[PDB]
């Protein structure tokens, strides 16, 4: 044994996203201090999955969020993450949510990737491959690209 | 895709542009190789419930454009299309697994494909909206 390894993963790559819930029975109760939370949570949620929330809007019955989700986590781990701990803060924080509400959501939600992305990227992409002889033009590529906030 | 699915309780349209390329850009994507790479995919598109809306291979890489649930992932099918393939067509041609290392690289392109939701926003609302 006592082979010590290493493994790589790199990706490039544009995921945006519309994503859009709502309250179970769709009761109004996005307001007010029960609004702001949520945003706040959900921003916090965001920045520990690698999530750039573009925007983010409520009206008083459902959420609409636009946003790039790195892959490698993937949009349902963003949705349940976000879902689950705003849902259980805000019943722990608004008792007019956890009596009145046997659950803040429902298993439901709605989502649809968007493409804000060309395409003369992917032949750079690839333009910008190695081949045995590739020392420039490479880590020169990677490091051009841009990487999340946080 | 073009239209929206529905799954377990989520509604959704998640299509993507997915390529990746032979180490080293090696032009072996042809031939018999191409082809075999073509009915693996497929294969591995089956198990996780991707559909495939094109896929081209140029010599040098190949491209997808796939509608994917969410639920298994993107990822997921990238990581499994890889490696199945990899594994297939290695043992399948020697020149793939005898000239060297690995077929793939460890990296992939990932980019969605979407119109705006406007009228179907408030009508996924609508759905459960009372």
């Amino acid at each position: 044994n006592a082979v010590l390894y290493k493994s790589n993963h790199n990706v490039v790559y544009s995921c945006k996203y519309h994503i859009v819930w709502c309250p179970k029975y769709r009761r109004k109760v996005l307001v007010g201090a029960v609004e702001m939370r949520l945003k706040e949570i959900i921003q916090e949620v965001a920045k520990e999955l690698r999530v750039e929330i573009i925007e983010m809007q409520t009206d008083k019955d459902h959420i609409h969020i636009l946003a790039d989700i790195d892959p490698s986590f993937g949009v349902m781990k963003f949705i349940k993450t976000a879902k689950g701990r705003s849902s259980r803060i805000l019943r722990q924080e608004f008792n007019h949510l956890k009596t009145k509400l046997p659950t803040l959501w429902t298993n439901s939600c709605f989502i649809s990737t968007v493409g804000g992305a060309p395409l003369n990227v992917v032949k750079q992409y690839i333009e910008n491959q190695q081949n045995s002889n590739r020392p420039k033009q490479k880590e020169k590529w990677k490091s051009y690209v841009d990487n999340l906030q946080t």
